[PDB]
């Protein structure tokens, strides 16, 4: 059964007017800004660039890949869609 979310998860995140996207959930470095109450903080792979967003637009990447691990025209998809397959761990800092 499923917990819930914790940082190094695996995710397609979705925001408004984008694509479903390759996408982890962050852990939050000592010292550094804190995401606001029930929201995590997700680190887009490819853009690598972080929003914060609830479990609303959160979907676990091993169920959603068939559907949603396809190549994108926009900007940063593809690399994503590399990162999250092949080194979704690493440090993109
Ligand atoms: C992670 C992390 C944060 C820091 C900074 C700089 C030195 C002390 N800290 S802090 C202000 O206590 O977060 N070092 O590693």
């Amino acid at each position: 059964m499923p917990h819930a979310f914790k940082p190094g998860d695996l995710v397609f995140a979705k925001m408004k007017g984008y694509p479903h996207w390759p996408a982890r959930i962050d852990d939050i470095a000592d010292g550094a800004v804190k995401p606001p109450p029930n929201k995590y903080p997700i680190f887009f792979f490819g853009t690598h660039e972080t929003a914060f967003l609830g479990p609303k637009d959160l979907f676990p990447y091993d169920k959603s890949k068939d559907k949603y691990g396809k190549p994108n025209k926009r900007k940063g998809f593809n690399e994503g869609l590399w990162e999250i397959q092949n080194n979704p761990h690493a440090s993109y800092s």
